[PDB]
């Protein structure tokens, strides 16, 4: 019960996260430009540290498999969202640099 919490406020920030970087652009057209550079600077750096985060409980949930297996199966279904979202937050971030 407590991974499955942990992993839900997890994902929750990871919607945080993407609403910080929704944030960080808003700041007048002329510079709006000079904003979604900095931001791609910053989401760079930003992603390092959001894979280790998100790999944590990947790892975390290996182990409640080895530990039970039976049940512990649905909450991957639910984690493939998290790394779904992942997924779709490095596409565009990766967009955005080129």
């Amino acid at each position: 019960h407590q991974f499955f919490r942990d992993m839900d406020d997890e994902e929750s920030w990871i919607k945080e996260k993407k609403l910080l970087v929704s944030s960080e652009d808003y700041g007048r057209d002329l510079t709006g430009v000079q904003n979604l550079r900095k931001k791609h600077k910053r989401l760079e750096a930003e992603l390092a540290a959001h894979e280790p985060a998100i790999q944590g409980v990947l790892d975390t949930g290996k182990k409640l498999s080895d530990d039970n297996t039976i049940g512990k199966e649905e909450i991957q279904q639910r984690l493939a969202q998290f790394v779904d979202h992942w997924k779709e937050l490095k596409q565009l971030a990766a967009a955005r640099g080129q």
